């Protein structure tokens, strides 16, 4: 092609400080070396992550840095080596890797790949150690090894989910993150049984999402519990079934949802990042199998709490990381799923915007009424 | 028989008040009423429980009272109802219950029945809430639902477990609490599969029936971690293949153990009851799959605590109580696998004394260079 061993000049989103408005800028991107694809990002959405890393309380936080990691596009180029994708081939770039040969990727215990996680949370690239984004021939960082809000991106190959080419862009792009965290953290995770009654803390895309996923487990009661009432409404159209406000009870949350489902549920997902909701979402468990998971991404040097009778007596504390799935073998899968109507996407995205609306994007979530902003990059 | 409906006047080694040597008492021991059953007590082991509630550091201790939980004996006679056992029955008297018909019992997901914990954790009996127990007319709290330190004590029936009538009753007693726990949190909690990674934090009774548990269960590595070093040498006959003393290292346990594991354990099982070692454990289990299961009982107030990427980066954090096994359907089979020379029994044991001599147990357990103390109760 016209850019094909070229260094490309396109739009990026740079956040030059942290807690300051991003600046669309014009940036080099440079071509894409051994093990890398060169990717067109057509639509990026907004998740809490890149905000957290915005905000400046991120201690991994690199500045100056482009942003975004939920994104779909199509391959502009390949690296020496590339062969699972080709130019012109849609593709979902993923925050997790998978390589499909290191320790993590050969047991069927784990999707934590380690292969690049050294140089992407650096903001770098695994071959040279440097970053592939520059502007005045000066470096700007990478972010977990994906910065979807550049309209150009190199990311490394063992990150890239190869999807079905008929399927829609500014849709398929939430597929990055928090959708499959939600489904993953009830199917791959918790793997909750038919019948299973579900405490769900947090109403936002990925509570949501836990729904959705708790809902085609066929958990006979899902509990949404979120301090605002607003959120709710549109719950119920994601398979939630019961409401609690912590805000309109006197004792703690974990004891009105025991008195609720008579000791508790067999399954609770924290969907926040609150170490002291965390603590409530294992406590609110049953007796002898109630399960936690972890969701949510608590902020750095806080921790989790609970007098270790709580364990001794049956309950069981885990967590998820994108949700348990496996990004190149298991995206493409959940884009089938959802082509062939059995899992919700469309739903999520509450607003399109431009690349130029960003930190307009980035105010609607700072609010916490929204749910997915999916961000049109070429327009 | 000569007792049959008839008030027993026996020995009973009894803690009038906390930290104070007990006494061998002549008690007043009640007939079975509905649901109960009377059992001859001929051997008692001495477990760290009973040191806890006699030492006056357990809240929920009452006094008079008659301690002991460990043990094997033969049914003198049964209350109304009482159909499972009968007199001349050898059996295992078990302080958790299983009356194979409640919601837990009902459940595959739990060995934790709640029938009679009501009276129970009040030293009582369910059918009058009293004691079966009384010296000059005034009542000894009954403790754990079993009182093993009586020569006679009068248990609700869905605790006793029938047992083969040739199994070695002075060596069978260890089945009830210890030895099981240990067993079971590597077979039943756990489920640990052949060529795992195992770490044991405390090389006491329950460590070392932890380390037998790994060693059937294919183990292969057994690190044994305890600060006093001469507990390693016997540590090796029930599976131990390394040791790591901490006191010997600047850097933290968990630390050390992931350096000699590549990552840390498959699965890490405390047996001390220490919260801060609680925490180690979990932390020295490996990314995406390891799995820490708290064995050993904590004081009350305290509390576990962790960093929630810990278990959103794949660990699990689980207990056991009395690892996992349902007393009545279970305890039998492993009385089955001690005859068939599958399990070991006797190797616990480092001790045999009378009943008169329970204060020189108990300074046996205060030092706590043995193993298993054993009573004899009819001497
Ligand atoms: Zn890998
Ligand atoms: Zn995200
Ligand atoms: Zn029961
Ligand atoms: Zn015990």
């Amino acid at each position: 092609s016209a850019t094909q061993g070229q260094v490309i000049t396109c739009k990026a989103a740079v956040a030059w400080e942290p807690n300051k408005p991003l600046v669309i800028e014009d940036v080099q991107v440079a071509p894409p070396q051994a093990g890398e694809v060169r990717v067109k990002v057509l639509y990026t959405a907004l998740c809490h992550t890149d905000a957290y890393t915005w905000s400046g309380k991120d201690p991994e936080g690199l500045f100056p840095c482009v942003l975004g990691h939920e994104a779909a596009g199509i391959v502009e180029s390949v690296g020496e080596g590339v062969t699972e994708v080709q130019p012109g081939d849609h593709v979902i770039p993923c925050y997790q890797a998978e390589c499909r040969e290191c320790k993590f990727c050969k047991s069927g215990k784990t999707n934590l790949c380690g292969k690049v996680r050294a140089a992407t949370g650096v903001g770098v690239m695994m071959n040279d150690r440097k970053s592939r984004f520059s502007i005045n021939g000066k470096p700007i960082y990478h972010f977990m090894g994906t910065s979807t809000f550049s309209q150009y991106t190199v990311v490394h190959d063992v990150s890239v989910a190869k999807i079905d080419p008929v399927a829609p862009l500014e849709k398929v792009c939430l597929l990055g993150c928090g959708v499959p965290t939600g489904l993953g953290a009830v199917w791959n995770t918790a793997k909750v049984e038919p019948g299973s009654i579900v405490a769900v803390f947090g109403l936002g895309t990925v509570g949501l999402a836990v729904a959705e996923g708790a809902k085609a487990a066929g958990a006979s009661r899902i509990i949404g519990i979120d301090i605002d009432s607003k959120k709710f409404d549109r719950a119920k159209n994601f398979g939630v079934t019961e409401f609690i406000n912590p805000k309109e009870h006197e004792q703690p949350i974990q004891q009105v949802i025991v008195d609720l489902t008579d000791g508790g549920v067999d399954y609770s997902f924290e969907c926040i990042g609150n170490v002291s909701v965390m603590r409530s979402a294992l406590e609110c468990c049953h007796k002898g199998w109630g399960t936690s998971v972890i969701v949510g991404v608590a902020a750095s040097g806080q921790e989790i709490s609970t007098r270790p009778f709580q364990l001794v007596t049956g309950r069981v504390w885990k967590g998820t990381a994108f949700g348990g799935f496996k990004s190149r073998s298991q995206v493409p899968s959940l884009v089938d799923k959802y082509l062939k109507k059995e899992i919700k996407v469309d739903e999520y995205i509450t607003h399109n915007m431009t690349l130029a609306d960003i930190n307009k994007a980035f105010d609607l979530m700072h609010d916490g009424d929204c749910l997915r902003v999916v961000l049109d990059m070429f327009v």
